[PDB]
C-alpha cells in the first residue's frame, strides 16, 4: 500500500565477507602486506571482537532503514567526491549522429525531445512506467523518480542532493533562459516549443543583453564551485536565477557548431566536457541531474549527474524518448549581479576545465569480429567473457592485475542501488598468466581450461554480487558504523590492503542499448582506465578513457589489448 514489497538489502554473514575479502586481495598485494592484513582481519573478525560488535550494530540498521547503505554508499561514491565533476563522475550518452540543414532542424529536434520529456514525465508521475524485472523479480523504480526532480548542491567537504508551473531550463550561448512547458494549465505543443525555442536563439545572440557564463562555475572542483556559488548568493538576483536552475526539470543545450569531423569520439568528447570554454563547455549546468544537448551540427546526447540514478534507468528513459520522437509570452533570460571575485572564479573554472579537457585520453572502438552471439555459442555470459578479456587486455599491457570495479544492480532490493563485482579473481590471474608467459609454453587445451574456470568465476561473483551476498557495501557499512563509534577507525580499514582495494584502476561497466546510441566516462583514479561497453550480436563497443598525465596509461594501447585479447579468446573456443 504505502510500503514497498520489496525485499531489503541483505546483510551478509561477517565471516564470509572476510574471507571473499582476503581472497579477493591475496593475488594484488605482496606477500609481506597479505601476511599483516590476515593477522588484522583475524584480530577484526574474532569470537567477541569489533567485527561482531559492528556486524550486530548493521543488523540493527537493516531493521530501522529500507536500506542499510544507502546514506554511506551516496556520500562514499558520489557526495563526498571532491573531482569535476565532467569526465571525472558525469557520464555522457551520446545519441546517433543528426543531420540538421537549418537552425530551424536543429529546433525542431530540441521541440520534440522537449515535448518527449514532458510526456515520459507523465507517465513516471502516474506511476505508469511497466515494473522492470530482472533480466521476472521485480525491480525498485525509485531512480526513475529521481530523473527530472533532482538537484546536486555543492558543498565544501560534502555536497546535498536534494529532491524537489513546471519549466526547462534553455542553455545557448552560455546563456540560460526559463523555458515553461506549460501555458494555461495546457503542455506546450511542439510547435508551439519551436517558436519559443526561436526567441531563445535570438535573444541569445544579442551582445547588449549577454551575461557572464556562470555555467563555466559548475564544472569546476566541488569544493571551488562551492566557494563560488557561496559569493553568488550574497545578491538576490542570483539567489532568484540559482532557484530557478535548481528547480527545473532539465537543461536543454543548443550548442555551437564542433568544428571538428563528427567521428564517434569528437561527438562524445562534446558531450563529456564540450570542448571547454572556447566552444561549448560553458552551455552547461553540472548540478542537474539530466543535461540534453542537441547541437547546431546535430551531435545530440545527454550528460548525467548520476548520483541520482543508475546507467540502466538511464538509458531506458533516453530510448523512450527517442523512440517516441518517431511517432505565448517570451522565455525569461536568467539575470546574474556579478564581481571582480566572481570574474576571477571564471578565469579559474575556464584554466581547471582546460586541464580537463587537455588530459582526457578517449576512444571509441568498435570490436567486429564478433559478439553476443559467437560468445553465447561458448556457453558464455557475454558479460562475463567481456570481463575476462578486459583483465587479459589489462594483464598483457601493464604486465599485473589491478582492483577492478564492475557496477551490478542490486534493484532487486528496497532502494537499491548497486554493489561491486571484482573482476580481478584469482582464476582471472592464473588465465592471464597463462596466457602472455610463453615461457612457461602452457598448452593452449589448458589455456581453455583457464580460461572457462575463469568465466565461472566471473559469473558466480556476478550472481553473488547482485543477490547483496559481495562484499564492498558491507565493508562500506561496517566502516561508517565503526566512525559512529569512534573517529579513529580500526586497523581493518586503515591497512593499506584496504585502501588498495578500493582505488579501481580499472574501473568498468557494461551498459547495453538497443539503437545506436552509446555511454562513456573517464576513469576514477589518476592512472586509471574507463572502460564503457555494450554488446550487440555481431559486435562490441568499448569506450575507453585514460589520462594523458599518466605514462603509464594509453588509451590507444588499451584498446589494441583488448582486440588482441577478444581474438586470443575467441581462437582458445575454435580448438
Ligand atoms: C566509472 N564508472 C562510471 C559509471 C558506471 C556505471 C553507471 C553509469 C554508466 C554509464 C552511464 C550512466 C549514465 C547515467 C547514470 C549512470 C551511468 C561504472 C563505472
Ligand atoms: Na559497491
Ligand atoms: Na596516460
Amino acid at each position: 500500500s504505502e510500503e514497498s514489497g520489496l525485499p531489503k538489502l541483505p546483510v551478509p554473514p561477517l565471516q564470509q565477507t572476510l574471507a571473499t575479502y582476503l581472497q579477493c586481495m591475496r593475488h594484488l598485494v605482496s606477500e609481506e602486506q597479505f601476511r599483516k592484513s590476515q593477522a588484522i582481519v583475524q584480530q577484526f573478525g574474532a569470537p567477541g571482537g569489533l567485527g561482531e560488535t559492528l556486524q550486530q550494530k548493521l543488523l540493527e540498521r537493516q531493521e530501522k532503514t529500507a536500506n542499510w547503505v544507502s546514506e554511506y554508499w551516496l556520500n562514499d561514491m558520489y557526495l563526498n567526491n571532491r573531482l569535476a565533476l565532467p569526465v571525472n563522475s558525469s557520464p555522457a550518452v551520446i545519441f546517433a549522429r543528426q543531420h540538421f540543414p537549418g537552425t530551424d532542424d536543429q529546433l525542431r529536434f530540441a521541440a520534440s525531445l522537449i515535448s518527449g520529456v514532458l510526456s515520459y514525465k507523465a507517465l513516471l508521475d502516474s506511476h505508469s512506467i511497466p515494473t522492470d524485472c530482472a533480466k521476472g523479480q521485480p525491480l525498485c523504480m525509485k531512480q526513475y523518480y529521481g530523473l527530472f526532480s533532482s538537484y546536486r548542491l555543492p558543498g565544501h567537504t560534502q555536497d546535498t542532493l536534494v529532491a524537489q508551473p513546471e519549466h526547462v531550463i534553455v542553455a545557448c550561448c552560455n546563456q540560460f533562459f526559463v523555458l515553461d512547458v506549460v501555458i494555461n494549465f495546457r503542455r506546450l505543443s511542439e510547435g508551439d516549443l519551436f517558436t519559443q525555442l526561436r526567441k531563445i536563439v535570438k535573444m541569445a545572440s544579442n551582445a547588449a543583453a549577454r551575461l557572464p557564463p556562470i555555467g563555466l562555475l559548475t564544472s569546476d572542483g566541488r569544493s571551488e564551485w562551492a566557494e563560488a556559488r557561496t559569493v553568488l548568493v550574497k545578491d538576490s538576483t542570483n539567489r532568484d536565477s540559482l532557484d530557478m536552475i535548481e528547480r527545473c526539470i532539465c537543461l536543454v543545450c543548443l550548442d555551437a557548431p564542433g568544428g571538428v569531423e563528427l567521428s564517434d569520439t569528437h561527438r562524445a568528447l562534446q558531450l563529456l566536457h564540450g570542448g571547454g570554454y572556447s566552444k561549448n563547455g560553458a552551455n552547461r549546468w553540472y548540478d542537474k541531474s539530466l543535461q540534453f544537448v542537441v547541437g547546431r551540427d546535430g551531435t545530440c546526447g545527454v550528460v548525467c549527474e548520476h548520483s541520482p540514478f543508475d546507467g540502466i534507468v538511464l538509458v531506458q528513459c533516453t530510448e523512450h524518448l527517442l523512440k517516441h520522437m518517431t511517432q505565448l509570452p517570451a522565455p525569461r533570460r536568467l539575470r546574474w549581479k556579478c564581481s571582480p571575485e566572481i570574474q576571477g572564479h571564471l578565469a579559474s573554472s575556464a584554466e581547471k576545465l582546460q586541464r580537463i579537457v587537455k588530459n582526457l585520453d578517449f576512444i571509441v572502438y568498435k570490436f567486429d569480429n564478433y559478439g553476443k552471439t559467437f560468445i553465447k555459442k561458448q556457453k558464455c555470459s557475454p558479460d562475463a567473457f567481456i570481463q575476462v578479456a578486459l583483465q587479459l587486455a589489462f594483464y598483457r599491457l601493464h604486465r599485473r592485475l589491478v582492483p577492478t570495479y564492475e557496477s551490478a544492480s542490486i534493484r532487486r532490493f528496497q532502494e537499491g542501488r548497486v554493489d561491486n563485482i571484482r573482476s580481478a579473481t584469482p582464476e582471472a590471474l592464473a588465465f592471464v598468466r597463462a596466457v602472455t608467459d610463453h615461457k612457461a609454453a602452457v598448452p593452449a587445451s589448458e589455456k581453455l581450461l583457464l580460461l572457462k574456470d575463469a568465466i565461472r568465476a566471473q559469473t558466480a561473483y556476478t550472481v553473488m554480487a547482485i543477490t547483496g551476498m559481495a562484499i564492498d557495501n558491507h565493508l562500506l557499512a561496517l566502516r561508517e558504523l565503526a566512525r559512529a563509534m569512534c573517529a579513529a577507525l580500526p586497523e581493518m580499514f586503515m591497512d593499506e590492503t584496504y585502501l588498495m582495494s578500493n582505488r579501481f584502476v580499472l574501473s568498468t561497466s557494461q551498459v547495453p542499448t538497443t539503437t545506436e546510441m552509446f555511454c562513456c566516462y573517464g576513469p576514477v583514479v589518476p592512472n586509471g582506465y574507463g572502460a564503457c561497453y555494450n554488446p550487440q550480436p555481431e559486435t562490441i563497443l568499448f569506450c575507453i578513457s585514460s589520462f594523458h598525465s599518466c605514462a603509464a596509461t594509453s588509451s590507444s594501447k588499451f584498446a589494441k589489448a583488448v582486440e588482441e585479447s577478444l581474438i586470443d579468446m575467441r581462437d582458445l573456443c575454435s580448438l
